[PDB]
């Protein structure tokens, strides 16, 4: 230990110099910042990000449910069939087409949880939330009420405060009050908790009046498995789709609502959504710009790497080691009357919808070049 | 402690690059669609291109250049500055004097002789025309609208340098520019009687010059040539390479008794279909017919306003102008022209010449000339290029 | 002092007069020279395009005007958010473990280096040093260049990090006919990497050309494994102003598929150029071997060894080897900026077992090393390709005589 | 007295501009001639630097009037011979090709006029080319000479000429036949230019070329200024421009007051007294040394035989003079008469022993062909005179 005290001297003033050096460039990017915030791209309340949680592509997931674990042989089946099937006949896993009817049989049910995705016996398949990169998933199925506990450990990237993050645990509850017509939710819940959780009650038919809810309750935990403080993290909630009959949308949040200047995204009556516009279709019911790629300056915001992928986010500031959020898509019908909505030509606004969602919380904030906080301030070494 | 300054410099250079990374898909967008938009034209133009008023060879314009009222002319030379109160003297006395007294400044009628005194010569640049005391006054160049312009009086050999900047409108190949150095010399191959040139620079570049040796008498076997020198400079003052940009050379009147022609010029003639204007000896001007009169010498149409169909072809706005038109397609940073006119007996001999009942083709003109070199083609449905294809910003390094 | 100014504006006018009276005589000769090499070129790529599906041929004929293959006295300056290692260390760990067998031959084995000897407090350096078979090491070999001298500067990085060189001292290498002055390229390690350790050597060569080492090699062996490293690059003019790439073709050579482990650049600026009867082609924007290995002559389809042996065509893998395509392909490229990514990857991890060449008595399944030796550079290993060593020049500009 | 007070009063307000001209341009010029010094043994340089006080490199305007000892041509008898013989071909097609000008069709009685007459490509021949000219209009008063006979032209209307400031209002030449030219014909037509920038164009051609053949015309000239006083020349630097030389064939300048001044890189050297393309010949790149071919093609720097050329300097060499009665002999001579077959350079499928055409076009002018030679216009003025 006096070795480690030696070694703990030696380095304590270059990581000294590495903190101040960093609080340095903060402190300046903040200041440029104000300057920018009410231009298009920038947070409106300029900020900093203690939480650096963009990606975990290596995690290990260990699932706990009160539903069923599904078999990766019936996740398989469900895919082969039904309305998923011709998209899986072309190496394409097509989540938001998958009829889950194929999940609810007796034979289905695994005693532990199985992972399924277009890596081993389909390295070198697609999917839709991931393209050609490998994405791996757990699934479950729930009725409402049920959960299931996700704890993520193998973590590489992420840090709050300059503190390593060991593991996360995650609760998902599919909400009672969910307005969906069937008996049953799948989870697809990703290895990287960063990706999120694809959530669906879809049979294969859309439907009017519709909703899916998903209660998200965390924690993340420090290298000796003590929960991490949040002082203002930002959580990015990026993706809130909203089509002339479909809203994706936040609410029942533990923290603040941080606008991003210029998204379709804001706050009305405790949601986040986007609550003037459309966001689907450039020139559609207020659209900027088009979700998906295509000709269109600015086409394809929706996605990870789109540099105005902040057209579809916003963030949350959150304090605590306990959060919660719940997030999922509901029919416009639901949040407002027709009276109140976008009109867009030859679309009708009471159109069924597809009772599924893709979500994700993390650290991965939309807004251009917020600075992040690396580096903790060093404590002197104590000699033994 | 000054890694906080180099911070606050790199900070505000990433939210430049940030802007300009935010602007490039739009930028990019832009020129695709400009481009799609002018080979469409081109396509549709070459079924059309032996049709009265279209480019025999159909091209787009990527010289933006036709109107810059708010130039600002500063300019040198090695002949004489003239003071505005010795060419308003002059204005007023002679030859113009009739219009004068009617509020209007008519240039091709000015007597240079009332400009050759010692008290007429200036220290500098002075602008006279139809604004301030003379505001709601006429000129021949642009009838009520406002004109000015700086006066040299120069020998043969002589020159004036134009430097016009606060451009507003220009572009070549899409960049904007920002100025304009233009050297006018009096060619001494002119064969004018006198020994001065009076030239009126125009403060708006498009507009041109108007030359004058003119000294209230006609001459028999007489000339004026202007050679023009010619820069063009982007906003970070680099010269601008033209490519393939289209100098209109339009107004080049033929009267039984004179020709107005360009010649000596970097870059090739451009036909307009139907046009009065071919190439011939390497000499650009109305080859083959007049274009004064209907039914003189060949002319189709009168150059001035009267009852008949076409008439007023030779204005800046009349939809046949192309019929005294032509142009030259040139490439490079540095291009040149000589712009003049000359007794027709100079051109050739009479026996050539068009016939004109009881006009005599030896009768003397006025050494004088108003010329201009600019991008307003006179052809028809010429597309612009105006979007440049833009680069991608580089990112700053931090500290 | 009107008349001292006056002067001084006079003498800087008369020089450039002069300097214009120079590059008016050369300008003439300069228009010739690339009209010349530009009907050379046109002739060459007719030519081409009659061998276009001839082995070594590109498919789709271009010439090259990227010239960027030979920098051996280049300077290497490098900054990292990572640590830079002590040439004290880098030694140490060559000396140890799996690479000390081939130091105590005098070798450099920069494939069995252990990095785990790299990890300690004591290794980190303030500013980067140069390591390699030079000075009191002029004698030694290493896996680069054989006896050839090559230098490395050493950094130890974590998913994520990276390290930015700036290499300056470029005697060789032109774009588009404008002299290359300076190189600015930044290798980060892909986070995405799967390797079991949580760092990264790179060596990072003084000679731009020859590319990186990287590594996450920790004395064993790793299944379902992969090391990528982003590499972002912009090239400068005299001027220090960025060259904007104009279909540049940008080599990758050295694709190398065994059994088990596949090398391959993804995530790339620009579009695939295949040589013809290369071994690498493009699937699911990925270069790489994508149908047979290419180690070993009828192993899973190779048509050659890679390794030099009594066999026709054996050798394939060298700098200078006349069939180095089989391995190769390219990108090309426009632009001020661009990018690739590339590494190595345990075969399981991009096709299942079922879809793999079968070579009896090796296990495709066989865990690998976690490093790669790539470069991307201007050698593009098709033959007969033409370069565009000329640019158009400009007409030069009269300056202006100064007045009092 | 008079209003000489009102124009000592002008000269008085323009005095002080004057004498800033001056001063600022004898700044230039200093400057100039400290970095030609740098340059001289580079291509197209001055080898010894020097400012042009000689400003004297086109004069069209000018008007000639002419005396001679042999005969004024009719300008129908010079259109006769054009449209004749060896020129008619170029004749009929709009072309005064003057090369080929068979001067036989000028020989006879009634060709004679009583005085000067000029012809040229203006008024019935208005837009016609020449050889002299291109299409530019160019005028030439025509006499025949023998052997010893002369003409003397005299040059008024010069609109932008100066010699060391000097307004030149009048220039006399006079041009003679040297006995000791060697063409076959008894007679010789001089074409004289109106602009006397422009020269002359000096023929014994009858219609077939000649070997062992030359032809040489002495020139005597004075300058005058607004007084009409002789100009005393300051070292002027004369320009002898076009000195072709070809495989047979060798045009130079001899027999001259002042001092050869070599341009860097020039074919033309002295030798013997003469001016002339010494060491190689300059018609066509690589043919018996010449770096440059003197008509455009493909090749870089070819057309190098124009007056407006950038390298215009390879076939000229200038002549440094003095005082005011200046003289110089130049002519085209059969190589053969130069110098032996053994020492000629060797151009393959080429008889350098060719007989040639007894004619030629020269200039003696102040356009020296050097780069960045400095000129002075301007005199320093004196201050005026106060009357009675």
């Amino acid at each position: 230990d006096l070795a480690k005290y030696q070694k703990d001297l030696a380095d304590y003033p270059v990581k000294l110099k590495a903190y101040e050096d960093e609080q340095t460039s903060i402190k300046a990017a903040l200041a440029e910042l104000e300057k920018h915030k009410n231009e298009d791209g920038n947070l409106t309340e300029p900020s900093a990000q203690n939480l650096v949680y963009d990606l975990e592509p290596n995690a290990n997931l260990s699932l706990t449910t009160d539903g069923k674990f599904l078999k990766a042989s019936a996740v398989d089946d469900a895919f082969s069939k039904s309305t998923s099937k011709a998209k899986y006949d072309q190496k394409i896993l097509q989540l938001d087409d998958l009829d889950i009817t194929n999940l609810e049989q007796s034979n289905d049910v695994a005693s532990s949880m199985e992972l399924y995705g277009n890596f081993g016996d389909k390295a070198g398949w697609s999917t839709t939330v991931s393209n050609n990169s490998q994405v791996k998933w757990g699934s479950v199925l729930l009725e409402r009420g049920q959960s299931a506990t996700a704890t993520y450990t193998n973590l590489q990237n992420s840090y709050c405060n300059g503190k390593k993050i060991s593991k996360i645990v995650y609760k998902y509850t599919v909400d009672p009050k969910s307005k969906f017509q069937g008996q049953k939710v799948w989870l697809g819940i990703f290895t990287d908790p960063t990706l999120g959780v694809f959530a669906s009650a879809y049979t294969g038919q859309v439907e009017k009046n519709t909703s899916i809810f998903i209660k998200n309750e965390f924690t993340f935990y420090d290298e000796d498995g003590k929960p991490i403080n949040f002082d203002n993290a930002l959580l990015s909630v990026a993706s809130l789709n909203r089509e002339h009959n479909s809203i994706e949308m936040a609410k029942d949040y533990s923290g603040k609502f941080v606008k991003i200047s210029g998204s379709s995204i804001g706050e009305k009556n405790g949601m986040i959504y986007a609550t003037d516009t459309l966001n689907f279709k450039q020139g559609e019911g207020g659209s900027r710009w088009t979700m998906y790629k295509n000709s269109q300056a600015g086409s394809g915001w929706d996605s990870s790497d789109a540099p105005n992928s902040w057209y579809g986010a916003g963030a949350i500031k959150m304090s605590g080691p306990n959060n919660y959020v719940t997030v999922g898509a509901t029919s416009a019908t639901n949040v407002m009357p027709v009276s109140d909505m976008p009109v867009v030509p030859g679309k009708d606004n009471t159109d069924g919808k597809k009772p599924n969602i893709w979500y994700s919380l993390n650290g991965k904030i939309r807004a251009v070049n917020v600075p992040k906080v690396t580096k903790e301030k060093p404590t002197p070494p104590v000699k033994p």
